């Protein structure tokens, strides 16, 4: 049984541009759409014009803005902003029935932070208070929300790949998904939900201890698979891993695709590969199986995904044509966008755990499923955990 039915389906979006929730912030209320992202934990909105916005915060409109009298300069090398720190009361409408005195960060200055075509004006940093900028002082939106209100301190995300591109307007008219907040619902998956430990609480950090690609074990240290940190990743489109990891990954997918060709920019996530119309050859691909620490001592489980996970759809023509959507990174694992795609995530902040669960609207075919399964006897599983 559903029991969130005014939370199911109030995401939109999509992997390449990411999955936004609407929200208001003021009073009277300001509509904005809000980048949903479990890999930051600030709530900043654009609070000035931008030629990629069509609206912002406007803080002199509001009655119950408060002036923090602080700046703040966030430079990520996928985009910067510089804000100015303040207070505002903040409302889901397709959320909890709840208003929150939260922090906001009113966006004066930025560089290639707002993407043209996103549709959202700014972003819900829903990560632990460690990463906040300037400092753990800041309050999360999320713990504000918990502290102040009676809404379980749990969040689940079911994001919903639509299998094949979605125009400027289909994707502004398509349900991209569900954000339950202080709730699990259980129409958005099936089978059973499997649970890892959340291993310290600033990322959503996670401890991957085996890869197999179409079962063939990957056989790597698995602290090569968590270095320098594995983490879950909402505002992250790609599944990001270790260079190692990745060169080793791809020679296996490589090896599995076989008998066609790729040009070496196909598996740089530079280049899209077309097929004829339906005629995508999926089982040429193999599935991916990242094996996680399980709640119980030498146990794990692992979720599988397919091609239609890690196949980006993208627009050329009448071609079906992707994306590879793996991809190198220097700072540890990124289970981004595509793999969540694939499940229902539960962030249990309350018992400090992650759950999976095959999701109602991960895409595939009539021969494979994406899965989540268990238990394996898996040993020295605190081993696969870097440090340092
Ligand atoms: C699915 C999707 C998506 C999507 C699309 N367009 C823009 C973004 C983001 C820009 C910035 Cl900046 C982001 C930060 C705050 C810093 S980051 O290091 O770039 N990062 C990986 C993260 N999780 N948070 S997300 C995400």
């Amino acid at each position: 049984r559903g029991s969130f039915v005014e939370m199911v389906d109030n995401l939109r979006g999509k992997s390449g541009q990411g999955y936004y929730v609407e929200m208001t912030v003021g009073s009277p209320p300001q509509t904005l759409n809000i980048l949903v992202d479990t890999g930051s934990s600030n709530f900043a909105v654009g609070a000035a014009p931008h030629p990629f916005l069509h609206r912002y915060y406007q803080r002199q409109l509001s009655s119950t803005y408060r002036d923090l009298r602080k700046g703040v300069y966030v430079p990520y090398t996928q985009g910067k902003w510089e804000g100015e720190l303040g207070t505002d009361l903040v409302s889901i409408p397709h959320g909890p029935n709840v208003t929150v005195r939260a922090n906001i960060a009113a966006i004066t200055e930025s560089d290639k932070f707002f993407i043209n075509g996103s549709n959202w004006e700014g972003i819900l940093g829903l990560a632990y208070a460690e990463i906040a900028r300037p400092d753990d002082s800041l309050e999360p939106f999320f713990d504000s929300l918990v502290k102040q209100t009676h809404v379980p301190n749990l969040f689940s995300l079911q994001l919903c790949g639509a299998g094949f591109p979605l125009n400027q307007s289909e994707v502004l008219a398509s349900v991209g998904g569900s954000m339950i907040i202080g709730g699990i619902d259980h129409s958005l998956y099936t089978g059973s939900l499997w649970y890892t430990p959340i291993r310290r609480e600033w990322y959503y950090e996670v401890i991957i201890v085996r890869v197999e690609i179409n079962g063939q074990d990957l056989k790597m240290d698995c602290k090569e698979y968590n270095y320098d940190k594995s983490i879950v990743d909402s505002g992250t489109t790609n599944l990001r891993l270790p260079k190692k990891v990745f060169e080793a990954a791809v020679k296996s997918i490589k090896a599995a695709s076989s008998t066609e060709k790729f040009p070496d920019g196909f598996w740089l996530g530079e280049q899209l590969v077309c097929w004829q119309a339906g005629t995508t050859p999926w089982n040429i691909f193999p599935v991916i199986s990242l094996y996680l620490m399980g709640e119980v001592t030498n146990q794990s489980f692992r979720i599988t995904i397919l091609p239609q996970q890690y196949l980006r759809p993208v627009e050329d023509s009448q071609d079906d044509c992707y994306k590879f959507a793996i991809s190198q990174s220097s700072t540890g694992t990124v289970m981004g966008a595509v793999i969540m795609e694939g499940f229902y995530v539960v962030f249990d902040r309350a018992r400090k755990r992650i759950g999976f669960a095959v999701s109602a609207c991960h895409v595939h075919d009539e021969f494979r499923t994406a899965a989540v399964e268990g238990p394996f006897v898996t040993l020295d599983m605190e081993d696969c955990g870097y440090n340092i």
